[PDB]
């Protein structure tokens, strides 16, 4: 299936850890966040903006796409998108703007869209805009903490509602005391692109980890489990299984159709985890 | 300062680096390839095609976009392309960009049936070419081999495409350095960054560093990455020279005469053409 | 565990990496030389002498250790050293230890007008040789031959000795990350260490990595230098087995048959006679 | 001229260095250390012990040389050298003992000498050992500050007395602001080998890099001068010389003849520093 937003963001993390010190990296990757979200909006003409502390834009663009008019700090979609955090479209001397904002609620920068094509000038494009948008402000902002992984689920919820994109998250049971180190240094062994794991105790005192993938709908996670099988294959022979080492998979699709209100469940209720762990 | 191909690539090249090795990377690629490609051309209708050992394009597609019609392998546009190994445009279907690595291999086909009129440009059809080169790259003296693969790939995106790449030549002069600096220069690569250890006609150690899709101003980042793991190990004031480092530049632009080059590696850095070919 | 003797080498080497280049090394260390020998020997009386290009010292010392008597040239114990390369023994004067590197040409002579009876033993010459002759070396495919010189270094070092040294194998088989693993392997080199990239007959990546004076056991720092490394590029989760890297050991003593290491080499690992000398 | 501590000390410095942060130094380095010490001091027989915090040894040797005897607690030689953290001889069951001692005066470990030979046994050999021991204990508690450069100074002063090893102090003063940043910069670029140095401002205003080298002597230091003005022709020509860009060259010795005196009034009289900038 198609990954190519995974990618673009791990290209784009790659880049800012190869990043001289000396810049703040708004600045250095200005026209290289601009690009993606022309690539991805199919954008004609727009700029982008840094946003400051008071949440008005710096009206000197960072970069620009097209012939970019100036940006005029009273237009309507401007103060709406600023005030409220949230994209925002003619759906204005402008068509769409998309703030980025990282999930402390902190916008950094603004995208203004002057002209955008009417085939991409839908709730889904709009849509992966804003979880672009969110993911590089996210990575702008960034330097196994529970703490850190409730703000990566955080992001996910926000990724999954309305036209937004799924999340998988996985919570493996280690019920064999047994087994019980071994398949845990297999499992975090097996982290890839943008996965993310928490190391947990559940009710009954048994390592749990759990395993976020953004970004990731149920096809993609099939495949993640099957990359895990085959290391498990690969450690301890094809004999056999996960499950027959105590290892018990449980498995919640963060999507449109749900929130905050059915992960606490899974978590609380079926992992046997609580609010203290990890924080919905 | 558009570093968004280069990204695109990195982001691709770890993908490939963590799928399992039980599928060809085309096929576990396919959808994410044309998205991408789909992207640079704001493509609206388009199909991406296996190219067979025969320049003859499988019929059943890998992956599509929008309401894609049957592929007619005797279309015009497509056995002209394969035939050219070359992207072609109506200057049934508007654009055939083929997948083609260095060596001249087809490995696949891009057919685009729809994109819109304001895309429909050679700057465009630059960008297309330019990443289903470098995706055909990822898909596809062993060192030497490579290296001289990755500089016909920059030669072939600077003159075919006026983008930049930047080639550093460091020859070490100090025995009592060379090895430990060697390994230093080579940490400072970056992701699509390629290297090339020899040895000149003198006996010296050479260092040849390939920045690709990069220009001799925005390799600054790459010098002031590797001015400071020198300064880690000998300290911020010991100068590079002091090592016996020597420096050379060469940027890759359509500009140079085509001799440039050449010279440049086997006159001024005293390699040879089993070392380099240019 | 006594690493005296790799830190006095490593001394040496930092005293000649940063000497200015107008004076030639044996003459600018040359009171140091001795001074380590002396130490080696519990030397009293003793001179140290350029030997020339014909295997003749010259007769006025570069220097000397208590009141040395002038060297004569027809002396005995001299002649006989030089003819043989190797350290003699009246079992004039009482020691003759030459210095030379892996090649045969010696470079310096120490002469021993008196030591005392508690250290006039094997084990006390086999030190002063083991010494002498990585000083020599010091004071000394261009990488291919490099390695096989060091190598035999520490062929010597086991077989006359029986000092251990320790050669890693290690073979990269996943394509993807066998260039950015081999250079964190590279990290790993400790100060005296050498290593040699070669691609075997399988066209992989193999660094082969040569610890001198060190046990197979000694060598766990080493090892352990280069799993921190890796797991501070990869994480301390992920196995050096899933980036594809095959670790193969050989440990060189006096205890080997005498085709063993070759077997290793050009057998097990893939290599050829081109590419290690044996 | 002869070398070898310095070059001793140098690959010791390497060697720790090298070390995997798993272990106390001490103990990873015992046999080496021991090694080293027999060498300087030519030992037959000797033993190297942990010093505890209360100046009483750890009987088992952390490494021995030959058949070397069990410690004995109540040794005078043993009992005179911790209460008094110095070498002590009988020039007791012993020969010898030499504390390893840092510039805090705390004693890390401690060496016992059962047997050394009668050319070896005098106050010259016993000088070497204490420097080496005192160098070596410097090493063991290591991980530009005027305070870290004091101790060095001080380690120095230590090593000049007696029969002991002389340093050099270089003062070099930029008393012409046109040339000053530049010539500083060659300066420092120069440190090699245990070069220790420190920038500072003397009364006057001037730039002054002061460059202390232990365990060198006149002509070590003659030695060292010149390879300066050989750098200084490498970056600006033979044609000018330091003294032609404002360079002021003092240069004190630490030897025999002199102590903390001394130094001071070189470098508080003579280089226009103060006691809050250096302390002797
Ligand atoms: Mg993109
Ligand atoms: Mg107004
Ligand atoms: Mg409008
Ligand atoms: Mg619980
Ligand atoms: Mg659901
Ligand atoms: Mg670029
Ligand atoms: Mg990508
Ligand atoms: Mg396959
Ligand atoms: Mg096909
Ligand atoms: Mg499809
Ligand atoms: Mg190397
Ligand atoms: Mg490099
Ligand atoms: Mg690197
Ligand atoms: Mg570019
Ligand atoms: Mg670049
Ligand atoms: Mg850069
Ligand atoms: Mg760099
Ligand atoms: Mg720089
Ligand atoms: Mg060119
Ligand atoms: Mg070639
Ligand atoms: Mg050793
Ligand atoms: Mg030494
Ligand atoms: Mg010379
Ligand atoms: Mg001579
Ligand atoms: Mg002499
Ligand atoms: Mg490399
Ligand atoms: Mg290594
Ligand atoms: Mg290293
Ligand atoms: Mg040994
Ligand atoms: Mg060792
Ligand atoms: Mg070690
Ligand atoms: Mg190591
Ligand atoms: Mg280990
Ligand atoms: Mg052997
Ligand atoms: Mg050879
Ligand atoms: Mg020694
Ligand atoms: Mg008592
Ligand atoms: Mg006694
Ligand atoms: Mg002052
Ligand atoms: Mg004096």
């Amino acid at each position: 299936n198609d990954q190519s937003l995974r990618s673009s963001l791990l290209g784009l993390r790659q880049l800012l850890r190869e990043l001289p010190g000396d810049e703040a990296p708004l600045d250095a990757l200005a026209e290289t966040v601009l690009a993606l979200l022309a690539q991805y909006g199919s954008l004609r003409i727009a700029g982008l903006y840094r946003v400051r502390h008071d949440r008005t834009p710096e009206p000197q663009p960072l970069a620009t796409l097209g012939e970019m008019p100036v940006l005029d700090a009273d237009d309507l979609l401007v103060r709406t998108c600023l005030e409220r955090g949230e994209l925002v479209s003619v759906r204005s001397a402008l068509q769409v703007c998309v703030p980025l904002v990282d999930t402390d609620g902190r916008i950094l920068a603004l995208l203004a869209v002057e002209q955008m094509p009417f085939f991409v000038f839908n709730e889904r494009t709009f849509s992966l805009l804003a979880i672009l948008a969110g993911h590089i402000a996210d990575l702008l902002q960034s330097d196994i903490d529970a703490q850190r992984f409730s703000q990566y689920l955080k992001r996910s919820l926000l990724d999954a509602r309305d036209h937004g994109l799924p999340a998988c998250l996985y919570a493996f049971e280690l019920t064999d005391a047994r087994y019980g180190e071994e398949v845990q240094r297999l499992l975090e062994g097996s982290q890839r692109g943008l996965d993310v794991q928490l190391r947990l105790r559940n009710d009954e005192g048994r390592r749990v980890l759990l395993v976020l993938l953004p970004l990731t709908s149920a096809e993609g996670s099939q495949g993640y489990l099957q990359r895990l099988r085959i290391l498990f294959a690969e450690r301890f022979g094809q004999a056999r299984e996960l499950e027959s080492l105590g290892v018990r998979i449980r498995q919640y699709e963060l999507d449109a159709g749900n929130d905050r209100q059915a992960l606490g469940h899974f978590l609380f209720n079926e992992c046997g985890l609580n609010d203290q762990q990890v924080a919905v």
